[PDB]
C-alpha cells in the first residue's frame, strides 16, 4: 500500500503515499496495462466540493478552523439551492496551480507555483473572450521573457451554455488540402483550417499562416478573430554552423498555449481555460518538424548535409534530427525568446520529483510522456521509475466541440 | 470483449482479443499504473491446471485439439503428477514451449524471429562441468563465425527448489568491472559485484578494461564452479568510425553474442531456472546503453572532446551529437567484420510488421512500450507512435533473484 520508486542510475529509492488519495481511474487493470494509450449534477457535486475545500484549508494550515467549517456550510447551502457554486479567488488560484501540479504528463512542473491566473469568470461574449486572450498572449509573451499564465472563462452550467476555445493552441499554423495530393503547412490542423474557411476566414494559403482564434461564449455559435500580428512573437530558424539552414524557410512561434482542455476544480468544470508557459526544444525540433504527419523535414535536411541516405544504418535520420534541434535552440536563444533543452528540463523534473516526495509524499508521472522523444536514455528521467495516477484538481481532455455543439 | 489500439502516424487501428487468455498479473490497478516499474515447489493442486492449459494450447497449434493423442497425453501427465508430483515435457512440447515464451516476451523488439529458434535440450545434464560443455557448444553454434543464429539451451527443471540448476552470470559473455580504492571503476561498472564473487571463488583477474568474465555454474543445487570460455569461442569486434580516424584509439571493443543467462523459463507450470538464450544485437544496446550510460562505460565526455564540440552548455546538444557518432561507429564496425547486427530503424520497422501480422493471425501481441521504443531517437522510429497492450501470456520468461542472494552454501 506504500510504494517504492527506484532510480536505476543513482540507486535513490522514494516512497509514494500520495497515490492513496488517488481519485480518478487509469485505464489499467491487474490483467492489462494501458500505460501507452493516448486516451484510455446535484448528488456528486458536494462530495467533490468538500474534498477540494478540505485540501485547500489544510494547505493554508486552517484544517478544522471555524473559517473552514463556515465555507463548507456556505458551499453546501449554495448547491442545495442553486445546483452549483462559485469559488473564491484564493480557491481558484490554488485550484489552477494544483491542476498544473497534478499534470502527470508535464515535465515542466518545477515551476507549478509561478502561474499567473487570469480570472475571466465575468466574461459574457466572444468579443470579451478575444480581449482576455490578447491580454494573456501579451502578458505571457513579455517581449520574449516568457511567463506562465492561464485564463479561466466561466464554468459549465447545464452544458448547454459552455465556453469553448475551438483552437487546440492559441497560436498554430494552417494546413491545406492540395490537388498535388500533398500537404501545405501543418498537416495537424487541416480539418480545423477547413472549419475556419467554412465559418468565413480568408486563408492566405501559405506555409506558416497563423490561424484565427475561434471563440464560443455561453453556448453560442463561435466567431473568428485574428490575434494582432504584433502580438504573435515568431522565430526564424537558423543553424550556428550551416549557413544554408535559413534557406529552408523555417519559423516557429514562441508561445505554447494549450487551449482545448478542461480544468476541473472541486467538482466544477472550466471548459475554456487556455494556458501557456514556454517550449522545451524537442517539442519543435523533434515533433513539429520531424514527425511524418507534421512538417516531416528530415529528408530535405539530410540531403543538404550530403549524408549517405542509401541505408538506414548510416543513421542519417538521427544525424539530421540532432542538427534540426540544435538549430531550434540556437535560434530562440539568439532572439532571446525563452526555451529549455531536454537535458536541463529533465534534470529539473528529477529535482522536482525529489522535492514532491519530500514535501508532499509523491508525484504522479507518466514515464511515456516525460522521457524526451530523442536521446531518452542520456537524460535522467529515463532511469527513474515513475508511478502514474490521477489526482484532482486536474486538466482533462474533452471532445472537440465541432463534433458536439449543435450548430 | 475487444480492445482497440491506434497508430497515430498511420491511423491504422487494431483489435486485440488475445488479452482474454491472460493469467499472470501486471502490477497495475484501476488506480495506479506501474507500467514503468522495472521489477513489479509448486503444489500438485495448481500444477495440473497449468499443464492442461499448456497442453490444450500445444494441441490446438498442431491442429489436433480433442484428438485421442491429446486426450491420452492429458491422462498421462495427470498420472505422472499424482504419482511423482511433477512431469516431463516431450521434446516437441519443450521446443514449442521455448518458442512461445519468446513470442510472448512483451519487452522484446526482436520477435519477428520468434519461430526460428534453435533449441538445445540439456535436461540429461547433471554436473557443472557438463553445463560448461553444453554452453560452449551453444556459443559456438550461435556465433557461427559472425553469421549469428538464435538459440536456447535448457537445463533440468526445478524440483523441490533445493536442487536448482543456475548460471550465475547475467549474460554468458560480459566484461569484468573492478572498483578501485580511489573510488573509480575499471571495466564495466555493472558487473562489479559479480566480478567480486568470481575473484572470491578463485578467478585470477587480468584487471583490464575488457576481461571476459568466467562462467560460474550451479548444477543440481550444488555450490557453483568456475570455468573460462575458450577465448577462441569469444567473437569480438573492435570499434572504429568510418570518418573519424581517432575513434579506434579510444580502445573500445565489444563482444558479438548477447546471451541472457539469468531468466527463468516457464512452460506448463514447470520452472527451468537455467535457460540461457541468445540472438544478435540491436546497435543501440551497445552504443547507447553499454557505452553511454553514466553507470556503464560512460564515454560521452571523451568522445565529444575529440569531436571538438562546444561542451560549456548542455544546449549545444553535444551529448546528443557524440551519442550519434558512437552508434554510427558500433554499426559500421559490426558490418565491416560481418558480425550480425540490426540498427534501431530497421528493428522497429520489422517489429511493427510482426506486431500487425500477430494481431491478424493470433488476435494480439503483448508489447511493453517503455521497453520497445529505443533509447535514442525515440520519435523518428515507428513504434513511438504505436499504441500497445501489455499483458502476460505463458509460456514465459521471468525474472528470478540473483542466486548469491538465495543459495544455501554447502562448502
Ligand atoms: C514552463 C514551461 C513548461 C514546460 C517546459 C512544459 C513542458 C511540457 C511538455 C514537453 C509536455 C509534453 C508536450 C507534448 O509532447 O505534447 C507537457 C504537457 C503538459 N503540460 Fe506542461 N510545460 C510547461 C508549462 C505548463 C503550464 C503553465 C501548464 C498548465 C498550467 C502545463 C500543463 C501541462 C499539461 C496538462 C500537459 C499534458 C496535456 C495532455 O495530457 O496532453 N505545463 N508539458
Ligand atoms: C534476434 C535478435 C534479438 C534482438 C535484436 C532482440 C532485441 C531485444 C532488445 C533490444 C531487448 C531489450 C534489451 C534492453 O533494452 O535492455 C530485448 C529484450 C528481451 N528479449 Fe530479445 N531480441 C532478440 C532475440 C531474443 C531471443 C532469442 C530471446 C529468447 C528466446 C529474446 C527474449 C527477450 C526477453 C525475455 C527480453 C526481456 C529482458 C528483460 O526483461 O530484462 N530475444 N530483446
Ligand atoms: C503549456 C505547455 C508548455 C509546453 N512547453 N508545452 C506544452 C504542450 C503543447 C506544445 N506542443 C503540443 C502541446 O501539447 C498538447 C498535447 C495534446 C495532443 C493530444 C491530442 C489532443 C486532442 C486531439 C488529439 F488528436 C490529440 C504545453
Ligand atoms: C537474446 C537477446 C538479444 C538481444 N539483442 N538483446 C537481449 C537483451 C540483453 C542485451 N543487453 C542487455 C540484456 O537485457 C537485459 C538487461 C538487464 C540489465 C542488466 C542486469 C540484468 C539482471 C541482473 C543484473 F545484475 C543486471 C537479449
Ligand atoms: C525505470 C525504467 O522503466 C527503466 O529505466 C527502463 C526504461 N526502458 C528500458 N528499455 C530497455 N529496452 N531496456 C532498459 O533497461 C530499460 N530501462
Ligand atoms: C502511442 C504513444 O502513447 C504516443 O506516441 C505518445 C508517446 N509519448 C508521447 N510523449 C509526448 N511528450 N507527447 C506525445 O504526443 C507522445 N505520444
Ligand atoms: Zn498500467
Amino acid at each position: 500500500r506504500f510504494l517504492k520508486v527506484k532510480n536505476w542510475e543513482t540507486d535513490v529509492v522514494l516512497t509514494d503515499t500520495l497515490h492513496l488519495k488517488s481519485t480518478l481511474e487509469t485505464g489499467c487493470t491487474e490483467h492489462i496495462c494501458m500505460g501507452s494509450i493516448m486516451l484510455p449534477t446535484k448528488d456528486q457535486l458536494f462530495p467533490l466540493a468538500k474534498e477540494f475545500l478540505d485540501q485547500y484549508y489544510s494547505s493554508i494550515k486552517r484544517f478544522g478552523s471555524k473559517a473552514h467549517m463556515d465555507r463548507l456550510e456556505e458551499v453546501n447551502k449554495e448547491i442545495e439551492s442553486t445546483s452549483t457554486y462559485q469559488l473564491k479567488d484564493t480557491e481558484l488560484i490554488y485550484g489552477a496551480k494544483h491542476a498544473w501540479r497534478n499534470a502527470s504528463r508535464c515535465v515542466g512542473r518545477i515551476q507549478w507555483s509561478k502561474l499567473q491566473v487570469f480570472d475571466a469568470r465575468d466574461c459574457t461574449t466572444a468579443h470579451g473572450m478575444f480581449n482576455y486572450i490578447c491580454n494573456h498572449v501579451k502578458y505571457a509573451t513579455n517581449k520574449g521573457n516568457l511567463r506562465s499564465a492561464i485564463t479561466i472563462f466561466p464554468q459549465r452550467t447545464d452544458g448547454k451554455h459552455d465556453f469553448r476555445v475551438w483552437n487546440s493552441q492559441l497560436i498554430r499554423y494552417a494546413g491545406y488540402k492540395q490537388p498535388d495530393g500533398s500537404t501545405l503547412g501543418d498537416p495537424a490542423n487541416v480539418q480545423f483550417t477547413e472549419i475556419c474557411i467554412q465559418q468565413g476566414w480568408k486563408a492566405p494559403r501559405g506555409r506558416f499562416d497563423v490561424l484565427p482564434l475561434l471563440l464560443q461564449a455561453n453556448g453560442n455559435d463561435p466567431e473568428l478573430f485574428q490575434i494582432p500580428p504584433e502580438l504573435v512573437l515568431e522565430v526564424p530558424i537558423r543553424h550556428p554552423k550551416f549557413d544554408w539552414f535559413k534557406d529552408l524557410g523555417l519559423k516557429w512561434y514562441g508561445l505554447p498555449a494549450v487551449s482545448n482542455m478542461l480544468l476541473e476544480i472541486g467538482g466544477l468544470e472550466f471548459s475554456a481555460c487556455p494556458f501557456s508557459g514556454w517550449y522545451m526544444g524537442t517539442e519543435i525540433g523533434v515533433r513539429d518538424y520531424c514527425d511524418n504527419s507534421r512538417y516531416n523535414i528530415l529528408e530535405e535536411v539530410a540531403k543538404k548535409m550530403d549524408l549517405d541516405m542509401r541505408k538506414t544504418s548510416s543513421l542519417w535520420k538521427d544525424q539530421a534530427l540532432v542538427e534540426i534541434n540544435i538549430a531550434v535552440l540556437y535560434s530562440f536563444q539568439s532572439d532571446k525568446v525563452t526555451i529549455v533543452d531536454h537535458h536541463s528540463a529533465t534534470e529539473s523534473f528529477i529535482k522536482h520529483m525529489e522535492n514532491e516526495y519530500r514535501c508532499r509524499g509523491g508525484c504522479p508521472a507518466d514515464w511515456v510522456w516525460i522521457v524526451p522523444p530523442m536521446s531518452g536514455s542520456i537524460t535522467p528521467v529515463f532511469h527513474q521509475e515513475m508511478l502514474n495516477y490521477r489526482l484532482t484538481p486536474s486538466f482533462e481532455y474533452q471532445p472537440d466541440p465541432w463534433n458536439t455543439h449543435v450548430w
